[PDB]
RNA sequence: AUUUUACCAAUUAAGAAGAAUAUUAUAAUAAUGGGUGUCUUAUAUUUUAAAUAAAUAUUUAAAUUCCGUGUAGUAAAUUUAUUA
């Protein structure tokens, strides 16, 4: 698969990547924020 | 004695519940997939993995670089919160 650049989301197609966690504490803009 | 030639012109008041828990945004408190005329059991009713996603970010510098596609907490549970 290798999921080259594909827009998966729920909201956009209904399909989710299926490595990925289903649920995050903190989103990625949260752990950026140093 | 019967006896009116041919052609030439115009859309205007609308009578009636035959108009509404009506359309579209707006509610930051709920949420296990809704299916009524339904209704026995489930060896037959199981979806999960550290990445950009129904989670969406207050600047104009420098700097990698052969059109620089770029800005960092404002508060540490603090009051920008996906609401019916
Ligand atoms: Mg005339
Ligand atoms: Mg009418
Ligand atoms: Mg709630």
């Amino acid at each position: 698969p290798m999921m080259l650049n594909i827009q998966n989301m729920m909201w956009w197609n209904g399909k989710r990547n299926l490595y990925r966690a289903t649920y995050r504490e903190k989103t990625w803009y949260e752990i950026s924020r140093t």
